[PDB]
């Protein structure tokens, strides 16, 4: 027997049980009706919803081989069985072990991650600056300092903050978030071969993929050419050496286009999310000036107005330790995880879960737990604070996922969001065009990502 849910009709299945512009809110409605783990057909897939925080720990924690798989994306069809976001091969294993560990080795020590953040600071902070307090859109500004850093590691390569093909990357991955996000492009999901070539926003995706991953393939080949196997620039060059160290097996991890994919991967992945969090934590903040300004408080006390943030700062700083908690929690920025698949036929409570089956370890539920979290679509810094005042630590910040497929670059993700913001208000104070009061913090399309309203503000210095 399967886990209960609605009676399916041919063709669409349960497509009237769900709202398309909002899946998560269908799914939490779904929950009430048919309790933590329930099933459903979006056309002829299948799918298994787990919902709130023990039928998603136990699906990721206790059945960790069983729903390690990733679910089908045909958007991201150029990339599907390769790299790591959309493998659900047998590559996938070895080649996420392997991107890892060299992540690791490039985020540790005295050129690591906190290093590589704080140079790139300075040409964050450089940038608001030249916008001499007038109005601007914070998009394609702050979006370079996670941008430059993946870069570093992947290309050891730095942009000037308006140089065009810089943008035209940021650009696309921004567009890429925002239309998978959008109604039009969650049908397209779930019935590609109906949808796929008539006309529609899924073709600009589709292109979109392409050109970050044709971009991708030129520096895998440019690097391919100038390599030297004694001294690695970048994670492009471990990769391509760990290809060259099996020319003579059996089965094969690495590819070029293996490798263009494993690093449009990482490319993506590490520019689009950390980008939009900051974007929305701006906004948030405006919304909440008195909030700002016990964070100004906090680091003029603590930092002081000159000094670069470090992360062990973050230690002594547990109000700012709170907000940027309570920015990833109550944002809920991938809110319907992304989609597993069981790996083989497996008993889940009781309930039959097929293999192939697609499997979502719902994470909205789980930021949004009313217990953990009283008041959970507020946004209060004191849901991370104690008794003392001091940062509340929660298992119930699962914004990244956890198990086996755990984001990852979660720990770049997490130093970057508290350096930059750390930095951005040590020397800026910010203002917003409309007053606090009438600020929206509702995301305008919820679908893969949950995206924030469009704004301008204008940075005011601190410093001089
Ligand atoms: C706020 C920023 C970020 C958020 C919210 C986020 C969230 C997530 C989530 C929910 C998943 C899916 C986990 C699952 O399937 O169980 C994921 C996967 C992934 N993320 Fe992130 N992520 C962020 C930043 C990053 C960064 C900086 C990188 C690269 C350095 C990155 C690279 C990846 C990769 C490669 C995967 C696929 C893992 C796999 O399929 O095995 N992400 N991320
Ligand atoms: O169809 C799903 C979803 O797409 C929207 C736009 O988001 O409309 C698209 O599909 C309609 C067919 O149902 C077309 O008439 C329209 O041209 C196309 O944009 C939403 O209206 C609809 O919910
Ligand atoms: C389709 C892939 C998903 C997407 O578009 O945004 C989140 C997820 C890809 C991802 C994983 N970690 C960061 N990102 C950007």
């Amino acid at each position: 027997k399967l886990p209960p849910g609605p009676f399916p009709l041919p063709i669409i299945g349960n497509l009237f049980q769900l709202e398309l512009k909002n899946i998560p809110k269908s799914f939490t409605r779904l929950a009430q009706r048919f309790g933590p783990v329930f099933t459903l057909y979006v056309g002829s897939q299948r799918m298994v919803v787990m919902h709130g925080y023990k039928a998603v720990k136990e699906a990721l924690l206790d059945y960790k081989d069983e729903f390690s798989g990733r679910g089908d994306l045909p958007a991201f069809h150029a990339h599907r069985d390769r790299g790591i976001i959309f493998n659900n091969g047998p590559t996938w294993k070895d080649i996420r072990r392997f991107s890892l560990t060299t992540l690791r080795n490039y985020g540790m020590g005295k050129q690591g991650n906190e290093s590589r953040i704080q140079r790139e600071a300075h040409f964050l902070l450089e940038a608001l600056r030249k916008t001499q307090g007038q109005p601007f859109d914070p998009t394609f500004l702050i979006g370079c300092a996670p941008c430059n850093v993946i870069a570093d590691i992947l290309f050891r390569k730095h942009f000037d903050y308006n140089d065009e093909k810089f943008l035209r990357l940021m650009y696309l991955f921004n567009e890429n978030f925002h239309l998978l996000s959008t109604p039009w492009l969650q049908l397209y999901n779930n019935f590609p071969s109906f949808l796929h070539y008539l006309p529609g926003s899924h073709r600009k995706v589709i292109k979109n993929v392409a050109e970050v991953k044709e971009y991708v393939s030129e520096r895998v080949k440019e690097h391919h050419q100038s390599l030297d196997p004694n001294c690695p620039r970048d994670l492009t060059d471990c990769l391509l050496v760990e290809m060259e160290k099996e020319k003579h097996s059996a089965e094969r991890l690495y590819t070029m286009d293996g490798i263009t994919v494993t690093v449009a991967d990482l490319f993506f992945a590490g520019t689009e999310t950390t980008s939009t969090t900051l974007r929305y934590g701006l906004l948030i903040l405006m919304k909440y000036p008195e909030i700002e300004e016990k964070l100004h408080e906090e680091i003029d006390r603590v930092i002081g107005p000159s000094r670069i943030p470090a992360i062990k700062d973050r230690q002594e700083m547990p109000y700012m330790d709170a907000v940027v908690h309570e920015i990833q929690r109550f944002i809920t920025l991938v809110p319907s995880n992304l989609p597993h698949e069981a790996t083989r036929d497996t008993i889940f409570r009781g309930y039959l879960i097929p293999k192939g089956t697609v499997v979502v370890p719902t994470l909205d539920s789980v930021l949004y737990d009313n217990q953990e979290f009283p008041d959970p679509e507020k946004f209060k810094p004191e849901h991370f604070l104690n008794e003392n005042g001091k940062f509340k630590y929660s298992d119930y910040f699962k914004p990244f996922s956890t198990g086996k497929r755990v984001c990852a670059g979660e720990g770049l993700a997490r130093m970057e969001l508290f350096l930059l913001l750390c930095a951005i208000l040590q020397h800026f104070n910010l203002k917003p065009l409309v007053d606090p009061k009438d600020i929206d913090l509702s995301p305008i399309h919820i679908g893969f990502g949950c995206i924030p309203p469009r704004y301008k503000l204008c940075v005011i210095p601190r410093s001089h």
